């Protein structure tokens, strides 16, 4: 038993990192078969990034301006093409470590391991939620642009997230691996704000789940609701409205524990218009929202890939 | 910026990572050069678990009794040692992905990355800290025995722990690579339990160091404090006391915010008789101990 947050392994994603340097400009890639995906604004000096024109700036680089390392080993550019805000390189070496793998665009609550990683060396890895304002809580420092964030389901890597951008308020925002930005950002060298953050609700529940499967049920109560009624209560408390994906991918943990998607929300209802009455859950007396349902399984009952 | 419980990255140890399994008993082995590390219990059965007298069940025990299988390949076993509580077993096999490596027994309060792992099958990754009574809280199911953890200086990989065994409160034991438990704990099936638990007074304080570091600062306080009177409060909390070590470890923290150990010092010991009303540091209620100052150096340096 125990509950912490957990990254996937990460030797599948670590032989992919490597190093895109254009000029003096350097950040991480992406080297999987013979393309390299990294952030466009590789191409940038430093006064290029306050107000780029990367149509215009790409338009002057050739494949022989793109210096691509995995580790001190070169790996030649010989096309190079612009997707978004990402860049996709195409080298002459196919990576042989390059894992089965799909592009996915995760949805906010979702949960992913980031790979921290400078200079194409990998130096951490960690487990993120994409907030419901699309930034993600992370720890990043310079030169981390280009670090991933993945998934793994059974064999495959399930790429969700390139890092861009460290926002004033200090959280992180970022590109699905098609270079579209995750919320309303620019891969400008400006001070952005994200809209205002929120609770999110299906993981909260999730983690009540967990309790419960656990033996602490103190917070069961003796109601419903409907989803509709639900959401509107839970937005005046800065919670995040379900969908039905969410009752669905709530309803593995509703048959383990025989509690009904819609009791819970009742359960919890009660728990935010009453506070915890200086009880604690799984120990803590604040409710967790960076596990998914996905993560409550993963925890409880184990999964292997 | 941002702090985060981070691991190291584990592509190393998982290219390591075998599964044991003898008569009944399936766990994961640790595969370096043409040796397979794993707890020594895979040898016994139902009934020897309660009480096992290792070294006679060992005897009794042939090459051929040990499956090891490394993904789709099975691995000869061509000898076999006992090490305390770790079983070596030798194979015909080198393992082409062993790392450069070395076995370290860990002190407590420092930390550690565990890859958790099932059926020779990594799972996930996540950081712990030694703590001062030799537990750690972990995250490990049936079958994760024979788990480790590690840490990782350049491309040498020090592997620290070896997963043996859950205590009835909830948290785990192990040993270190060369079979010895950390605490006082045996592997028998019995419910033991851990001295008690005390809080790992420099790491609260490297935490705190990267509380501010990252814009929180409504815990900080005006006054000061001697290393003494502070220790006489923070044993009083079950706080392990703070030596001129500890100190002088969190110097790069202190010069990098300007704030002195011992000014932190008095806002931990406001903290601990105020505690932190409704308020989170951050994003925690509790004092967190299980980031040490380097954790912390090595994420906000710069920042
Ligand atoms: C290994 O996987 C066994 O090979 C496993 C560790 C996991 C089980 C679930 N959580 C874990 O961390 N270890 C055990 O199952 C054994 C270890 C001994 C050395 C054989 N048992 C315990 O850790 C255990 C026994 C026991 C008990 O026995 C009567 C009472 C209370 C608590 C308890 N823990
Ligand atoms: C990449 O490593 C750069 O390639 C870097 C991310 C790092 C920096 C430290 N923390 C991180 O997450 N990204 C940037 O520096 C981007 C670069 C492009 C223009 C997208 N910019 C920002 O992160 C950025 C610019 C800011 C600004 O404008 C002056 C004001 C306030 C914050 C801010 N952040």
């Amino acid at each position: 038993s125990g509950f912490r947050k957990m990254a996937f392994p990460s030797g599948k994603v670590e032989g992919c990192m490597v190093q895109v340097t254009c000029g003096t400009t350097t950040l991480n890639g992406l080297w999987l078969d013979d393309v390299v995906y990294c952030p466009r604004h590789v191409i940038c000096t430093s006064e290029d990034m306050l107000n780029p024109n990367y149509e215009d700036l790409l338009i002057r680089k050739s494949n022989h301006n793109f210096l691509v390392q995995a580790g001190n080993v070169q790996l030649r550019v010989i096309g190079h093409s612009m997707q978004n805000c990402v860049l996709k390189l195409k080298v002459d070496t196919a990576n042989p470590k390059t894992p089965k793998y799909k592009f996915v665009r995760i949805q906010p609550g979702q949960t992913f391991s980031v790979l921290a990683c400078y200079n194409g060396s990998p130096s951490g890895v960690y487990q993120c939620a994409m907030r419901p304002n699309f930034t993600i809580k992370g720890s990043f420092l310079n030169g981390s642009c280009g670090a991933v964030g993945f998934n793994i389901d059974y064999d495959c890597v399930s790429f969700c997230y390139m890092h861009h951008m460290e926002l004033p308020t200090g959280v992180h925002a970022g590109t699905d691996l098609e270079g579209n930005f995750y919320g309303p950002f620019v891969d400008r060298q400006t001070a952005q704000a994200a809209g205002t953050d929120t609770t999110i609700t299906v993981n909260v529940l999730a983690w009540l789940y967990a309790a419960v499967i656990n033996g602490d049920r103190w917070f069961l109560n003796r109601f419903t609701t409907t989803l509709n009624d639900f959401n509107l209560v839970a937005m005046k408390y800065n919670y995040e409205p379900l969908t039905q994906d969410h009752v669905d991918i709530l309803g593995p943990l509703s048959a383990q524990t025989g509690i009904a998607v819609l009791d819970m929300c009742a359960s919890l209802k009660e728990l935010l218009q009453n506070g915890m009455n200086g009880r604690t859950i799984l120990g803590s007396a604040l409710l967790e929202d960076e596990f998914t349902p996905f993560d409550v399984v993963r925890q409880c009952s184990g999964v292997t890939f």
